């Protein structure tokens, strides 16, 4: 319940959403009684590139705020050499918390959903970034709207931690566009599913071997979306160049037709 400053506006404490390595994300309270997320990322023990990995994806967002609804607002931020303050949209609950609480989502609510993961995802495409680690943690509710919460260029956990669940079998190699393509080909299977495609595999080694199986035959049940079934097939090939382009999902008959 402290208070805190960002450039002269009061911000009251309310709770704690999540928190990060020399970061927490907060539910603020400003003067006129509004609403609002602040990130506080503590700088102290922090290098120089880490420091400009940070300052990269606040101009991005910052720039990105423009070009589409699909990334999260970000109102003000003050910047130190001790700390950086981000007064961000707080948004109803991420994908992850919703997609855990809720045992079936409304196949409908998956269309929408995915809509504004393609746009989103797109946006960043459309200015040389790619993620590289999509995860529903990393996508906002904002008032049945998703939103984009960050780029994956700075180097979390609400108080998916190093994930391989979604990753691209050229990450386990190892990144283009397409890798951003096996990552939400994962989270849309997730919610087709109930789970993601290589998520029954116990043990990290065997699954890592798995994704990166050729001859490991990838499940995909007869449900009544057909297209769904299609868009599935398409994001979750293991050659980036045999899958999908994000463009080409847009004008797929499942985001399309009514
Ligand atoms: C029942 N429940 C609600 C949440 C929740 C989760 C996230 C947010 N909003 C934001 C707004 C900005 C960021 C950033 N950066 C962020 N990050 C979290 C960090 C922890 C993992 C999920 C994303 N979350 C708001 C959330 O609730 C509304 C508020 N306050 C999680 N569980």
């Amino acid at each position: 319940f402290q208070s805190m400053s960002v450039k002269g506006r009061i911000y009251s404490i309310l709770k704690q959403i999540g928190s990060g390595g020399s970061s927490k994300v907060f539910q603020v309270l400003n003067e006129k009684k509004q609403i609002y997320a602040i990130k506080y990322v503590n700088l102290e023990e922090a290098d120089n590139q880490t420091l400009d990995s940070y300052r990269n994806e606040i101009a991005y967002l910052n720039k990105l705020q423009q070009h589409s609804d699909k990334i999260i607002r970000l109102y003000d931020y003050e910047i130190t050499d001790q700390y950086i303050y981000m007064v961000m949209e707080c948004g109803n609950i991420d994908l992850n918390g919703w997609l855990k609480k809720k045992k079936s989502i409304d196949p409908w609510e998956r269309k929408s959903y995915w809509k504004n993961m393609l746009e989103a995802v797109h946006t960043i495409h459309q200015h040389g970034i790619v993620h590289s680690d999509l995860k529903p943690a990393n996508f906002l509710i904002v008032d049945g709207m998703l939103k984009l919460i960050d780029f994956g260029i700075a180097n979390m956990q609400p108080d998916q931690v190093g994930t391989v669940n979604y990753m691209p079998p050229e990450a386990i190699k190892d990144i283009s566009p397409k890798s951003d393509v096996w990552s939400l080909g994962c989270i849309l299977y997730y919610m087709t599913y109930g789970k993601t495609p290589f998520q029954q595999i116990i043990n990290q080694i065997s699954k890592l071997h798995a994704i990166i199986d050729p001859n490991h035959e990838i499940e995909f049940p007869d449900i009544p979306e057909k297209d769904l079934q299609d868009v599935l097939k398409c994001c979750l090939k293991r050659d980036p160049k045999q899958r999908i382009s994000i463009p080409e999902l847009l004008a797929h008959p499942y985001v399309q037709i009514q």
